[PDB]
């Protein structure tokens, strides 16, 4: 077959999850990067992308836009999605909740410095106390190794992708959760994903 | 029998009202009123994130929107028959929660802001949303966004029409096929039965 094709800025912004997540599921793809807006405008011209928007993901036949469709796909034709539709609901309780946290990192920087050092705040003070603890006490609640089903998932993934950019914010945000640690020590270890980490992978530098 | 916490009020919860109801799920509701209330269900630990939506279904108690409609879209067999078909479903549905979005917090917009986000949201649903969508229907020319059959994908855009209409009813007026699909959707017994007055359907915001 073809290798999935994504298209997207040279830069992290909405295509990054998908970058990890094709990545930890051993998914070999290529890059198209948008560089230009007349790069952007060749995309809608040629009617590549459905709401005029990238992230754009070709796979299997499709022209899939939006994240959280190319995602779902992704996790699910790989197994990453649980092994029932109770799992899936705990793993999109799961993921959903860590997008809510990553959508309020990834604007941080594109907003005012008046609304920034309370927006900062804000942020700190959500992770140390709403969720933070919500995926500590998911591995409290069973002591195994993955999120679901003893099994790893996209919520693993996802988790850790959020771990990393947290550890940028704030290296000491994590430090009184000892098992969020533990996995993401076990997630980065893990042979796929250790390649990802190491350089020259298709994972993007920060901003 | 699922029991729907939020707000007496559209919000959050709404696009799971109507998808229960289209679905043929009879549903309780528990109504917050008091911001004691909210603080019982937290304590209780009953919110993994401490914020409503929650929904008690089938032994859990599963917040984040997302995850509650993907969990009743699966059981009651509103999700098509395979990965590919969820795909397409998927980036459907993830387009008109992108409209949705804009359009649910118009109100809670700073008042400075509002009139060029309400200017903004028109130029995308002429432009952007609504001819994506007659395109879809276009193509196949069936009765149904995706194969040939009911799924959650109809149930969603049949709703966001009506929120749209209220908004400003010229918007469709261009969109035959639009105007087509929201008639026989509203047609389907469950749907006519949940637009009808007296049913769990909320009224707009006002204060």
């Amino acid at each position: 077959a073809e290798k999935p094709k994504l298209h997207y800025f040279n830069a992290r912004g909405r295509m990054e999850s998908t970058r990890w997540l094709a990545a930890a599921a051993g998914v070999e793809f290529e890059e198209k990067f948008i560089k230009s807006a007349e790069d952007l405008d060749k995309l809608r011209n040629d009617g590549y992308l459905m709401f005029q928007q990238v992230p754009m993901v070709e796979i299997d036949g499709m022209k899939l836009v939006q994240t959280r469709a190319i995602l779902n796909y992704i996790a699910s034709k790989y197994n990453l999605y649980g092994k029932d539709i109770k799992e899936r609901a705990l793993i999109d309780m799961y993921i959903e909740g860590i997008a809510d946290l990553g959508e309020m990192i990834l604007l941080l920087p594109v907003c005012p410095p008046e609304e920034k050092d309370a927006k900062l705040a804000l942020i700190k003070e959500k992770i140390k106390n709403r969720y933070f603890p919500a995926f500590e006490k998911v591995l409290k609640s069973h002591g195994q190794d993955y999120l679901v089903g003893n099994k790893l998932s996209r919520a693993d993934i996802h988790l850790v992708e959020l771990l990393y950019y947290v550890e940028e914010l704030d290296s000491s945000l994590i430090s009184s959760f000892p098992l969020l640690k533990a996995l993401k020590t076990r997630i980065s270890n893990l042979p796929t994903v250790k390649k990802f980490l190491q350089p020259g992978s298709p994972r993007k530098p920060p901003m």
